[PDB]
DNA sequence: CCCGTACGTAGAACTCGCCAGTA
DNA sequence: TACTGGCGAGTTCTACGTACGGG
């Protein structure tokens, strides 16, 4: 066989957003594979291995991401657009990292919520760091609106995804950003 | 009287503290101080019970969430009630937050389904408050209601795992500040 | 008349009797 | 005919759902 290490972590992330952790079986993951059971043991000695590098993959795609659209520009307008636009790249490509982040069924193993933490703390960090910087504000209440931001914007794109896309991508960052400018204070 | 009550309390406690998959019956009887067979006397599956305890956290926050938003007209008024109702059942029970958003058993969808049910019925009451106050239409309205919703869940959670570093007066202010004047106000 | 105990069983993460290609 | 090397057919352990001794 080839490098079989990385057809199977492709293949797991499939299933496991299918059929979720507890759910998943390793007879499913041999099955699709469709390699033997032992074979798969020959390149991951424990179902939670594969399980951290998969989520580890998953958090670097989106925070290399975010990091450099975060990087681009010093205008507020600005890194608010790369950043909202990072992240719905990211719900989009990868479907399986969303449904792992947002859906994740297997917090007893704390290093799995770890993975999770860190992968959520990248993205309010930096929200965060830009408002804090920009705003000289109490830095406790800055994360506390960095992180609600963040999660604003990614109930936003679970909606949107969740009703098979009924609008464009850019129709959905442009209502994004333009809440996010504007707030509540200017629907009506 | 009926031990139900006390039970639906325990089993609460063991699933917030030891989460779905791992909490067993022999755990919820033993701290109830109950035999395992009158926990099945009362609840015939691990599944229902588990239901039992998450609808009446459903019909808590709920409930709390439309009376405030039924209180008054003034939007702005009406944005702070109910992000108000939603801090204060994150903090009294504190074992429901966790079960509806740190939820374990995404497998069977009645779950699912009723922690739908429950997001949904809040976005529902604030898109239909936007839809009739500002003539947007409905795709626009019920994003902009999903991002609320979602902020003040995000930021109520925070909030809770970083031990409340505010009050929740402040807390509250904050939040309602943020989500009426946006990023544009920050600085 | 009824609670605490001790168990059957299901299901799945992990391993052992086959099976194909050489001199 | 024998040696390498990967696969169906068990093993056990864990935890849900019930049948013997006290009050």
């Amino acid at each position: 066989r080839d490098e079989r290490r990385g057809q199977l972590l492709v293949v797991a992330s499939d299933v496991f957003v299918d059929r979720g952790y507890h759910a998943a079986g390793m007879d499913e993951i041999a099955d699709r594979a469709g390699v033997s059971k032992p074979v798969l043991y020959q390149h991951f000695s424990s179902k939670l291995e594969l399980y951290l590098a998969v989520l580890h993959r998953h958090v670097e795609n989106l925070v290399s991401g975010v990091h450099q659209a975060l990087s681009t520009t010093t205008d507020n307008r600005q890194r608010l657009h790369v950043a909202v636009q990072a992240f719905f790249d990211f719900i989009e490509h990868d479907s399986q990292g969303y449904r792992l982040i947002f859906e994740n069924d297997f917090v007893t193993e704390p290093e799995v919520a770890a993975q999770v933490r860190v992968a959520t703390e990248s993205c309010i960090d930096a929200v965060f760091a830009l408002i804090s910087a920009d705003s000289g504000l109490d830095p406790h209440r800055a994360r506390m609106i960095a992180v609600g931001l963040v999660g604003m914007s990614v109930d936003c794109a679970r909606y949107w995804l969740d009703a098979d896309k009924p609008i464009s991508k850019s129709d959905a960052v442009e209502g994004t950003v333009q809440f996010a400018w504007g707030g509540l204070s200017h629907v009506p």
